[PDB]
């Protein structure tokens, strides 16, 4: 989680009169010739809460991450109440996008960024370049990694039997449609990995065949 005293401390850094009770941080992903997938998290105490996470899908072929931010903000905010801080995955560009979102639906909240190649903190319309091993910079960080998570669990389902598939084709000796009830039955690696050699068995009508499953598994 976030360090309680790394809270702390980000707060004065900011000079925020409130402690960052509630935070929320947008990962901004483009999906070329669909849409950019806007992925909000959310921290409650310092703790993800993951049942508040959301996501915002912006249609368009080509990227404008900016306006994804504007937009995300707008429809968010139209609806959800502020948090006490916003983190956006970006520098000077991202953090005046959503500040002048909030200033169209007259909110008001501390935004806070950082920069995606230089790990320089973004705040009020300044870089602080802070030493690598600050505990605000490391919170900041933690912010990032979080954001960055949950937008790559967008491509969760189709990379899990992807990779199943991937992993079952080492298999000898087992056909295409053995393979392909074990990922509608199983999904992913994760879950095959957590079965017993009968049910893996049951799935394809061969325990031959799971036993070897499992051996390559
Ligand atoms: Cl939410
Ligand atoms: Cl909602
Ligand atoms: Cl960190
Ligand atoms: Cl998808
Ligand atoms: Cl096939």
């Amino acid at each position: 989680g976030l360090r309680k005293e790394a809270l702390e401390e980000l707060m004065k850094l900011l000079n925020m009169k409130d402690f960052p009770y509630r935070i929320e941080g947008i990962d901004i992903s483009h999906l070329q010739g669909k849409y950019t997938v806007a992925s909000l998290v959310v921290f409650e105490d310092g703790f993800p809460k993951k049942g508040d996470y959301r996501r915002y899908k912006i249609e368009q072929d080509h990227p404008d991450d900016y306006e994804s931010i504007r937009t995300v903000v707008k429809r968010r905010y139209s609806k959800h109440p502020l948090p006490n801080l916003l983190f956006v995955d970006g520098g000077i560009g991202q953090v005046n996008a959503a500040i002048e979102a909030l200033k169209e639906i007259g909110k008001d909240c501390p935004v806070v960024g950082l920069a995606k190649k230089e790990e320089t903190v973004v705040f009020e319309n300044r870089e602080i370049h802070l030493p690598h091993d600050h505990p605000v910079l490391r919170l900041l960080v933690q912010i990032r990694d979080e954001t960055h998570r949950f937008a790559v669990s967008y491509h969760r389902k189709r990379r899990e039997k992807e990779s199943l598939r991937s992993v079952l084709d080492n298999v000898p000796g087992i056909g295409p449609i053995r393979k392909k009830k074990l990922i509608e039955h199983f999904g992913s690696l994760e879950n095959i990995r957590s079965a017993s050699l009968e049910e893996i068995a049951r799935v394809i009508g061969s325990t031959e065949i799971a036993r070897r499953v499992l051996d390559i598994l």
